């Protein structure tokens, strides 16, 4: 559940 806005946007299924 974690997902980062930073690009590039990498999202994590946490």
């Amino acid at each position: 559940g974690r997902a980062t806005k930073s690009i590039p946007p990498i999202a994590f299924p946490d």
